[PDB]
């Protein structure tokens, strides 16, 4: 169940959200979906409420949105949606990827 695709995590908590400094190799895939959010508001809702005093104020409706895609996604997949192939999808023809 987890050697074929990208095993959809589905929190055993609230769906609550992070905001990481990732580094290229953290992420397992490139997913082929496309969620149309604004990372400017998201940064410049997610640092100022990075406060510890202000850390506690009303999401803003970007970021909720953001959170209710992901979970969606995570729900609207069996196993994992296609990744964006490096050759089907990224138009490549290197033999060695295909075999």
């Amino acid at each position: 169940d987890d050697l074929v695709g990208f095993k959809l995590f589905l929190p055993e908590g609230p769906c609550d959200h992070t905001v990481v400094k990732l580094q290229p190799g953290d992420m397992a895939a490139i997913t082929t979906k496309v969620l149309r959010v604004n990372g400017e508001k998201i940064l410049e809702d997610f640092s100022k409420r990075q406060q510890p005093k202000f850390k506690k104020d009303p999401p803003l409706a970007a970021v909720t949105t953001a959170v209710q895609e992901l979970l969606r996604l995570a729900q609207a997949h069996p196993a994992g949606p296609p990744t964006l192939d490096p050759v089907n999808d990224l138009q490549l023809k290197d033999m060695s990827v295909v075999e």
